[PDB]
C-alpha cells in the first residue's frame, strides 16, 4: 500500500544552466506541485519515501526519487539533520507548510536530473531524477483523460 | 521523414470477443493514416512508416516501419507485382478511392492489429503497439493541443 502524505503547489525558483564555457542560466519562479509518498518496498517490507515533482504548465516535467532507510542516513550526514528517517517527513512537510521557506529546484545541465533543495545546497537537498518510459506515459495519460474532462464540462 | 499521406479515414474496428471462436465487436470510426518516407539511422537505407490513430482515443496508437527487406515478404503473399519505390504511389491510390473498405481486425490483447483493405487478400500490414518515446511525443501532442484549447476558453 502507498499513503500520500503530501500533495500541494509549491512556488519554486527554477535554475537551469544553458551554456559550457559561458555562465548564463534559465531562472524564473514556478508552480511545482510536490507528492511524498510513504510505501513499503515490494521485496523486503522496507518503509520507502518517494519524493516527486511535476509542473503544470510543462507536461514532460517530471522528475521522482525514492528513499530507504540507508539512503536517507546518507542524505542526513551531509545537511547535518539531526531526526531519524520516520520523524523526517514529519519535520520536512511542516517546513514546507511555512511560507517563508524557499524552494529552489535547481536543474540538470540536460535536464536528467534535478537538485530540489531548501533555501540552498548546504540546507537541504534531494537529486531527483528524470522519469520516462511507462510512469511518463501514465502521468501524460492523466493530463490528457483529466483535459478530456475538462473541455467536456465545458459548455 | 517526408509525409506522404496523412487523412483521417473511416474504418470499420473489429474488436474480438472470444478465444477460440471468431465473434467480434464491430463499430465503423474515425481512424487517422499517416504513410511517411524515412531513412534507416543506422544505414540509410530508405524506410516507410505506416501509422495510425485514434482522435477519440489517446492511447491509440500502432505503427509498422517498412524497409525493402521486409517490404519483398509482404509483395509476395499479396501478389502485388510493384517495386518497393512504386508501392506507396499504389495503396495511397487504393486509399484515396471511395470505394475502398478499410478494415482493423485489433489484438484480443490490444498489442498488434492487422489493418487490410475489404479483407486481407488485397493489401494487410500487422502492425504492433506504439510504446516509449513515439508514445510519450504522440501523448505530449495531445495534451498540448489541449492545452491551446483550454487557454481560448
Amino acid at each position: 500500500s502507498k499513503i500520500a502524505l503530501f500533495d500541494q503547489t509549491l512556488i519554486a525558483s527554477l535554475l537551469q544552466p544553458l551554456s559550457l564555457n559561458q555562465p548564463d542560466f534559465k531562472a524564473y519562479k514556478t508552480k511545482v506541485k510536490l507528492k511524498i509518498s510513504e510505501q513499503r518496498n515490494e521485496t523486503s517490507g522496507e518503509k520507502e519515501l518517494k519524493f516527486e515533482i511535476s509542473r503544470s504548465d510543462d507536461f514532460e516535467f517530471l522528475f521522482s526519487e525514492t528513499l530507504n532507510n540507508e539512503k536517507y542516513q546518507i542524505l542526513a550526514r551531509d545537511h547535518d539533520l539531526t531526526v531519524d528517517f520516520d520523524a523526517f517527513p514529519k519535520v520536512i512537510i511542516q517546513h514546507l507548510l511555512c511560507k517563508n521557506t524557499e524552494i529552489n529546484i535547481i536543474l540538470d545541465a540536460e535536464k536528467n536530473f534535478c537538485s530540489f533543495e531548501l533555501f540552498s545546497g548546504k540546507i537541504f537537498s534531494i537529486k531527483l531524477h528524470a522519469v520516462r518510459g511507462d510512469h511518463l506515459i501514465s502521468h501524460l495519460l492523466k493530463i490528457c483523460s483529466s483535459q478530456a474532462v475538462k473541455l467536456s464540462t465545458f459548455y
